[PDB]
């Protein structure tokens, strides 16, 4: 067999088979409407047809922190629901046919709660539904204690004869919300979560359509991460190696960094470059008192393309000062920069020169110090510098990030910084991750990415993290002083599944 | 929902081209016995993706078949695996068992990737045992007694985590047992004179207590077991080096009468070193003559005698200058007369030259820094795995202070491994530390094919030092990289 | 005429002992698509008996089958090969394609001995392709995804010398193409998780423009491409070397945060060097600590800073004298104080010791003359083809002069190759330099499995210096070592 439920040792404390009315819908045809006017009709391997296999959106959680109405999962019809079909869809141009979904939900006999799954046709639109409106569609209601998995079909309601791997299509969705709140009985410990699984298989009427060169179309590319250990990577706000992982203090809950910001589909945001040869570097013409900044190759910087030139340093709460060299000249100059005054305006393309002679210089940041002007303060590296407070231009800063989930905090990659104290510089992503994501622009299918921190030689799992489409990681700390600082740095992040925003993580560390 | 595999043929494909086909005792066939690693535990601290166990196909799974394999030179056929879990009606959780074909490779997997093999998903409240076939997916007509053979393997991982109700505690674990039997298409192939083919020699250890054995770097009794300090993570010794196959590395002899002994011709300024039997030593075989003392940051000074003269001369040795070149076979002669002397190590001291430093026996001495010859030193060892540490056998050395000499393997173990030349099967050998009277298990260790032991300490000060020294090491099984040792010590 | 071979059975042999048998799509079966080893050349520089191409049977001879083999771990079956040549009426010559069975061994064959196999003889003047079947002569029941095992080979040789008449211009190359399709009895074996086995990964390069990448010998942005001076025909760089399989050689790190950096403790006289994390450097694992700078013919002086201290010092290094022994982990400390420091290269000057020479950045620095320990330098490279020269990626270096620093590969290429460890199927990689917004091909280059690039320049004044730097390198084909490239640049 392939599936053994524990009904022989369950004890008749749970329901075993879901009793429900069938879906109020008609059956939809498959590939037979495509035989006439499509170019080819391509069959799939018969070993893929009848084996249910964990979907790339395969895991979900039900918690007592969920309120009724929260979306547990949300699938769209297509070849990206099956991993074998996702590999095969890179070779083809379009598809028809239905799918078969199985939902696995086998909680404890001391639990209570119910879910509802609805089918929504194309053409309805993007709306946020209640649990009352979810009953106005064809729907199933299930209990969280059921021993057998629930099977739902996903039908291909169509205005046309077939589909293409493009943006000109909208298909049928399966939305699963929480219908009644999850409650437990007995002497419960509140590490209790119902863990649910989703498996899929194609129907026998599914087919692929037209053979194409198998890497070219960008829609069918799957999301990957580079297979490199963390100690061999670098910071994305300064050219420094990664030494640790960590959390911000409790008063800091949001972050608005400008360097090192890339979405999961591969868009660079802010003043973010592609390589480390541009990180924390300035290039400019010194007039004697004012340095006019350009791009690092010499192109004129326009004030509408960003808050600063690409690669401009964004260390906020410090007195950072750089090392300037010169093409065609034999010297090395130190350049002291204070961020606070009225003469520091990088969005208008001009900064100070407090002892830099006239000429054309290129500088890189070397080390930092506590800021001398405001109060005799300390180094606060969670802050961002003051750019140009403009009136005629729209300053296009990157937005702030904050953790969305239950008890989640942001995870930072820390690097040791030279200067007169013990300074740690945080970043949201390594730079090699940014280069991999910008090169491989896979579309994000879902609200978050579940990742595992894994020791590569043994295979042991050290932690469990969530990645978000804006390009940042969150986790749940285990206690008051526990967290990801206790993990070794020779590990590799491994992509596991596409999850929702309200997915709950197991906490990392020892309390 | 059947498994996504086809039936594999058994011994019928060997009837044409093997010489004989040999049947097995019918009391062995449909009889389930426990696997050599048929024990695992699910706790509520385990996460999905944690490898629970791993098995590979072959006659090493059954002890009757492993005894019978040393009488033949080939085998074919399938096996049957049976898994048993001990749970309640008040638990929840799931496991998955996948079938992985030969030629795939060693790669870590997720549970999503685990569902892409032929597999069984099972609940922890299952009352009946779970039955899996183990089929001989192969490229040839039959197997021979080799270890280049790659067979079909089973991996079992955790699918959904363990949740219990009621009086929720952390000490509730689910225990799991693995049993195996051979299928009626299993067969042995050709009758061979037994215990002659070296490919079927089983790995064994001598059945003697640890207190009655000896150090392999000096002729001293073993006193304790211990671990190195945290500043010492890599070690490079030259005596007491032997693989599990039985090959000596470095300057290692087979007998204790050659250990920490020199023999040399003295003219008054240099002592020209030979072998102890009288044959001249040549620099191209090794870093020193076989049996030379390999104590490092130390002023080790020896006792010299000779054949035919009533004499005991004390000889002082200094390994710092360029006068000390044992790689070219000529060392200091700082006051010994002319002739031929044999010397044994007797007494060590703190070193004289750098600062009058402390005795540190974790180091290797300076041998001859040559350019023209080959510096064939035995390489370093370092602990493999996650959280494992090297284990040393420690003896007491005479001198002015409390000196503990560490050792990698005892000399009687080296002689047993050199006499019984058995091949190593896989990555490490699991060992138990047993009381010889009660048979009670005291610890759990790993032996690696380069000839050392690792363990996992329980506390910041716990480990194999808290164990008695009258125990015996006992071989259990061959394990893979997925196996985690239980921590040893009283913590 | 048919070939002198019997029909070979397919997966009928594999039914009993394989776990599954999987069919493939019938639209792939009789569809002749260009192979990934699908390009070759014939030139008057070739002699009769030269190997034009060499193929082994398996799923990697077809791009659809190469994509599909990432979901399986075995195969069995036959294939069909088709060969096209593009010649003139002026070109005289014959080629021969021979089928060689597994277990024969490596021998130097004559053309007469090449006709003693099952073979096809073709004329270069033909306008029609030629058809050859490649059978699965097996000793076993099926195969796994492992190219170490021997299958049947197709070997193409030049049978008669290529001769041209009339106005002989030596740049008339005959182009040749190879196309493949599986037979109807080809089958895959066992469904497996996709793209997990590293033995079936195809070789790619990152889709990034060249001006956005960085140098491999110093942390500097790439500004141009170039060729070496004519007196320099070989180079021996130590930073920025990676096998196309993804192996790092020399003192090459994975990321740019380690490039041209030192770390060590000074006693006032000697700086003892350690690794950049703090672990001790051992003299046997390399020539130097990983990331040590390797700029040969100059006086490079670096910027040093300190953890927990508020200063910045300039450290002047001369790589000439006896104190500069980085292989034993010691350098001089002629003007800096005691303590632990971390330094990075910032600025170079002409070398001071020999007579007042000039900067020569084609040199590598004198690592210490240690014969007791073995100095494990990376080997030298040279162009192996007909009139090829090495290609370098060049960056501007600050100092008293117009200094350009060359390297063999960009650093992001090294990171991509070290992550994606694709096996090298063949002897050289034919690449194209493509204008990304128009799609127009700009040049044609060769990449070798020890990690360097070659081109053929169009004259004494031409080369890849006339090409723009916002292009992308795209992998095109696996070619042999004697593929003749088209000259790049405009004519002199």
């Amino acid at each position: 067999t392939s599936s053994v439920d524990g009904a022989s040792g369950a004890g008749q404390l749970v329901p075993e088979v879901n009793a429900s009315d069938p879906l109020a819908m008609d059956p939809v045809a498959g590939s037979s409407t495509a035989v006439a006017t499509a170019g080819q009709v391509n069959p799939i391997d018969p070993w893929i047809i009848n084996n249910f296999v964990q979907a790339p959106q395969g895991e979900f959680t039900i918690s007592p922190n969920n309120t009724p109405g929260d979306v547990l999962f949300d699938l769209s019809l297509g070849p990206h629901l099956n991993p074998f079909l996702l590999h095969l869809s890179q070779m083809y141009n379009g598809w028809v046919g239905n799918m078969r979904v199985r939902i696995m939900l086998a909680g404890n006999a001391f639990t209570a709660g119910k879910i509802i799954v609805s089918c929504i046709p194309p053409g309805f639109g993007s709306h946020n539904l209640t649990i009352a409106q979810a009953t106005l569609f064809p729907h199933v209601i299930a209990d969280v204690r059921t021993l057998d998995p629930i099977e739902v079909p996903l039908e291909d309601v169509r205005n046309v004869l077939f589909h293409n791997n493009d943006r000109n299509q909208q298909t049928m969705r399966l939305v699963c919300m929480l219908y009644t709140p999850l409650r437990t009985g007995g002497g419960t410990g509140d590490s209790f979560v119902v863990a649910g699984r989703v498996m899929t298989c194609p129907s026998p009427d599914f087919n692929f359509l037209f053979l194409v060169p198998p890497t070219v179309e960008q829609k069918t590319r799957p999301f990957t991460l580079p297979n490199l250990p963390l100690s061999s990577l670098s910071n994305s706000r300064a050219p420094l190696p990664i030494s640790s992982m960590g959390i911000s203090p409790d008063n800091v809950q949001s972050v608005q960094f400008q360097n090192g910001r890339c979405t999961l589909d591969g868009r660079l945001v802010g003043t973010t470059p592609v390589s480390l040869s541009h990180v924390a570097k300035i290039r400019g013409t010194s007039n004697g008192t004012v340095i006019n900044l350009t791009e690092l190759d010499g192109t004129p910087f326009h004030p509408f393309e960003g808050p600063a030139p690409i690669g401009f340093p964004d260390l906020g709460g410090c007195d950072w000062h750089i090392n300037m060299t010169q093409f065609g000249h034999s010297s090395q100059t130190q350049y002291d920069v204070d961020t606070t005054p009225d003469t520091f305006v990088p969005h208008l393309g001009s900064i100070q020169a407090n002892g830099i002679g006239s000429g054309n210089y290129v500088g890189v940041l070397s080390w930092i110090s506590p800021p001398s002007h405001p109060s005799g303060s300390q180094v606060d590296l969670w802050k961002i510098p003051n750019y140009g407070s403009s009136i005629t231009e729209a300053t296009h800063l990157a937005p702030s990030v904050y953790p969305p989930g239950f008890g989640e905090v942001l995870v930072f990659f820390m690097s040791k910084m030279p200067g007169p104290g013990a300074y740690n510089l945080p970043c949201l992503l390594p730079q090699e991750y940014i280069s991999h994501l910008a090169s491989e622009q896979a579309p994000t299918v879902g609200e978050a990415a579940l990742l595992h921190y894994v020791d590569p030689d043994t295979g042991r799992n050290l932690g469990e993290f969530k990645a978000y489409p804006d390009g940042f990681l969150t986790c749940v700390p285990n206690g008051a002083s526990s967290g990801p600082q206790q993990l070794p740095i020779n590990g590799v992040f491994v992509f596991v599944s596409w999850v929702s925003r309200f997915y709950q993580l197991k906490p990392v560390g020892t309390a």
